[PDB]
């Protein structure tokens, strides 16, 4: 397949039959300082019986981790059991569809790599893989890393493809689940017999970048829409939950996870497919 640039265009050609794929990034920012930054892939294809955007979503998500002192005795580490994200169609009802997404169900792995490849006549290919070793008209790749997150789809429809990248396990094999008669849960805790209040949590080089910085989850979605279709809607939601970690001094630190505060922040972008652009709007 050949293919040639001409500035936010690509031409490409596979046996005589040619395509153009037209691309658009946009960026905004959330009231609580999370990036959202889509980059949609309008392809024209004359070849299929209808209309393709393939849409990246690449973002940050602050983990809003705190440490602080309830008293001597008793120490909290605020920090993200979960994120979540959203990118709903709201335009089902001029039959605009998403077809396709990634990732797909369960991934585990401390990094996701994930492909969607275009075929001239409008097939799709969604791989929780690398490529791009093949021969596909459009391939798209997509990356992030989650070190003790695991990431599942919890919709995946012509509406609506959501996304929870939940804490999983530390290396030392603790969880949300563990609980030690003696010292609790000890999943965060640096120690058992030392260290303060504000001292004794997991050390920084020791914990996912998730609870340390924050998520850069990167998604991706494609839509069709017919022939003629000339504007759409998305909407793209960033949620993170916050748990309150504690730490409390008998003889010895004893851990504990208590549940804390949900925010969810929601982003409007509209799809022109005439112009081969998206724009956050409202
Ligand atoms: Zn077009
Ligand atoms: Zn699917
Ligand atoms: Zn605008």
């Amino acid at each position: 397949i050949r293919k040639e640039e001409n500035g936010n265009v690509t031409i490409i050609t596979q046996n005589n039959k040619q395509i153009r794929k037209y691309s658009s990034t946009d960026s905004a920012t959330t009231k609580s300082n999370s990036k959202i930054t889509v980059d949609a892939s309008f392809v024209d294809d004359k070849f299929s019986s209808e209309m393709t955007t393939i849409i990246s979503l690449k973002g940050f998500i602050p983990s809003g981790r705190k440490i602080f002192a309830l008293s001597k005795y008793r120490g909290v580490m605020r920090w993200p059991i979960k994120y979540m994200v959203d990118l709903k169609n709201n335009s089902l009802d001029s039959s605009v569809k998403i077809v396709d997404s990634v990732p797909k169900n369960t991934i585990s792995t401390k990094e996701v790599n994930n492909t969607i490849s275009y075929s001239i006549g409008g097939g799709i290919d969604t791989s929780n893989k690398a490529s791009l070793n093949a021969n596909y008209a459009v391939s798209k790749s997509i990356s992030y890393v989650q070190p003790d997150y695991n990431t599942i789809q919890t919709n995946d429809t012509n509406s609506i493809a959501s996304w929870n990248t939940e804490f999983a396990e530390t290396r030392d094999g603790y969880n949300v689940n563990s609980w030690n008669i003696v010292y609790g849960n000890q999943m965060f805790m640096r120690s058992r017999y030392s260290g303060t209040s504000t001292t004794n949590f997991t050390p920084d080089y020791q914990l996912s970048s998730l609870i340390t910085g924050g998520f850069s989850p990167n998604f991706g979605v494609v839509l069709t829409a017919p022939n003629g279709t000339k504007k759409s809607q998305i909407e793209i939601s960033l949620k993170r939950e916050i748990n309150s970690y504690h730490i409390a001094w008998d003889t010895e630190w004893q851990g504990r996870n208590y549940p804390d505060s949900k925010i969810e922040e929601t982003v409007k972008f509209e799809l022109d497919w005439e112009k081969h652009t998206i724009r956050q709007i409202s």
